[PDB]
């Protein structure tokens, strides 16, 4: 029945359902186990609008397609609806990407938008599920909103809902739903999971210059894997269906509530499949995303890697390749500190503004609010545009299509060629997991008391052949320039005079420990080095941060856990 009683549920507060930076995320398990967790949950995000907004108001609802996304899409409208919440709109399915989501947060003016993934988590019955909430401006709630939800949800005694009603995710067009002793309706649209994506994309790219690229028997080869997750369908009609690469292109692109029982998780290992095919020589191209769309790894020609330091730097070094940034022109370029220094050095060559901003979307989406950005990019396989405020996966992937188009040239001779412009800065991470915190910690502040001391300035290292020599050693602190907020203690720089960089920063304790993550960027303009291997040129910063940081010596180590 479309004709519907509200209700209030007395409700037990749970403590923990604090929502971070990047959604709420717990074991599914725990969803479905811990009673009314969800409905306390999305109540708590819903008393944050003032119920004289609620009316007017449209949330953009869908997720990646996940195990028990659905029943929890169901229950945000059961709670919407009874909150008098007036329209939601939801992905066909309830499949909506995160960057799609972005894209019609700000395309329609909704006050927001719940996006159902975890990202590169793993999913299904024994998984992970997470809720995420984003703002007006289409990107994540800041600490201020997600604070105010985490403190409603710890003292939350009741929550609105109505129980009976039911949306019908699989047909397309508007849903209206009578609400006793409610004179205005609740309205949901179901709309297509591509469409006003696409659409975007459509403006932002040439699309024929891209399908003369994809199609025929001159046509790049090209093979898009999207790990069983959101992105799959996006790829199918974009890059399949309207820009006429063929069917076999699209690898993994039905997604799957369990992600095929892997994480979705784009590096070298988990998309372990992909850089195989990739190895056989019979594709120009490769590219895997993670579980909600906001993720790529970038791969050419028998498996070459892209590392993602590189990827936006290229990106930058061709930018006007790219439809919208002729039209917007180059408003600023951004990484976060641990990245390569890959981008500085074409922003430097280019005079545009280089922001190096702590790790976080808040860093950058106050840029783009400000017209001062651009272009950004993470070594955590991340590349965005201030096409919408989430970063964007597959976005990355036709910028480097358009790029390849105009270039006419490999990915691999490309990466050739602008180490050999710009130099090469090697780069790897070191992933030490479920470390022991306390001797981590000490690690940390004995490391950090060294480099505070005078005489650090100055001092050199040794390979030899070779001297390092330190121009500054801190911990990284940011002001910002648009909230002037003050982001302290962001990582340990070993900055050195020949470009390179050494970086350590300690994660927060978790259930099994921390983890350390040490960033090595190795600079060189010599082509007789530049084509080296990487982890044999990394190989003497890497004995340098080991010797300093005594990490082997603190934690017991011999060996990081994982190497990008
Ligand atoms: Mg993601």
């Amino acid at each position: 029945s479309n004709m519907v009683k509200i209700v209030t549920v007395k409700t037990q507060a749970y403590q923990d359902q604090k929502p971070g930076t990047s959604g709420l995320r717990k074991r599914v398990k725990v969803f479905q186990s811990s009673a009314n967790y969800a409905e306390n949950f999305i109540q708590s995000i819903i008393s944050t609008v003032e119920p004289a907004q609620r009316q007017e108001a449209t949330l953009v609802v869908g997720g990646d397609g996940r195990f028990y996304m659905k029943e929890a899409i169901q229950l945000i409208a059961r709670i919407a609806a009874a909150n008098g919440i007036g329209r939601l709109v939801i992905g066909q399915n309830g499949i909506l990407s995160t960057p799609a989501v972005s894209c019609i947060i700000r395309k329609i003016k909704a006050i927001g938008g719940i996006i159902l993934t975890a990202s590169h988590n793993p999913g299904g019955p024994n998984g992970d599920f997470g809720i995420k909430f984003n703002i007006s401006n289409g990107g994540p709630a800041p600490e201020a909103i997600t604070d105010k939800i985490f403190q409603i949800s710890k003292t939350i005694e009741e929550y609105a809902v109505c129980p009976d009603l039911k949306v019908d995710l699989g047909v397309l067009g508007k849903q209206q739903f009578d609400l006793e002793n409610k004179f205005k309706p609740f309205t949901v649209e179901i709309v297509d999971s591509v469409e006003a994506y696409a659409t975007m994309l459509r403006s932002i790219f040439d699309f024929s210059a891209l399908k003369e690229l994809l199609s025929g028997p001159n046509r790049l080869k090209i093979r898009i894997d999207a790990m069983h997750g959101v992105v799959g369908p996006y790829v199918k009609k974009i890059l399949c269906e309207e820009l006429g690469a063929p069917a076999n292109s699209a690898v993994n692109c039905v997604p799957l509530e369990d992600f095929g029982g892997h994480h979705p998780d784009p590096n070298l290992t988990y998309a372990a499949d992909l850089v195989e095919t990739m190895k056989s020589g019979e594709h120009d191209f490769g590219a895997a995303f993670d579980g909600d769309g906001d993720r790529n790894m970038i791969l050419g020609k028998h498996g070459f890697f892209v590392n993602p330091s590189d990827s936006v730097a290229v990106i930058a070094a061709n930018i006007f390749s790219i439809p919208y940034f002729q039209q917007t022109g180059v408003r600023g370029f951004a990484r976060s500190m641990p990245t390569s220094g890959a981008l500085d050095r074409v922003a430097s060559a280019t005079k545009i503004a280089l922001y190096e901003t702590p790790t976080g979307w808040k860093f950058f989406g106050n840029l783009m609010d400000a017209s001062k950005l651009s272009l950004c990019g993470e070594e955590s396989f991340g590349t965005g545009s201030d096409h919408i405020r989430e970063k964007d996966g597959l976005w990355a992937v036709l910028a480097w299509l358009s790029i390849l188009a105009t270039r006419k040239q490999s990915v691999e001779d490309i990466l050739k060629d602008h180490w050999q412009k710009y130099g090469r800065n090697f780069f790897t991470r070191y992933d030490y997991e479920e470390v022991e915190a306390e001797g981590a910690n000490k690690m940390m502040k004995d490391l950090e008391a060294l480099m505070f001391d005078r005489s650090f300035v100055g001092k050199q290292f040794s390979a030899n052949d070779k001297v390092y020599t330190v121009e500054k050693a801190d911990n990284f602190e940011y002001s910002d320039p648009v909230d002037g907020s003050i982001s302290r203690n962001q990582g340990l720089r070993l900055i050195f005079t020949d470009g390179s960089r050494i970086v350590f920063q300690l994660s927060g304790t978790g259930s099994a420990g921390a983890t350390i993550r040490l960033y090595i960027d190795s600079y060189e303009k010599d082509v007789a080095k530049i084509n080296q291997d990487p982890q044999v040129m990394l190989a003497p910063l890497i004995s340098i941060a080991l010797k300093v940081s005594q990490l082997q010596e603190r934690t017991g180590r011999t060996a990081p856990t994982v190497i990008t």
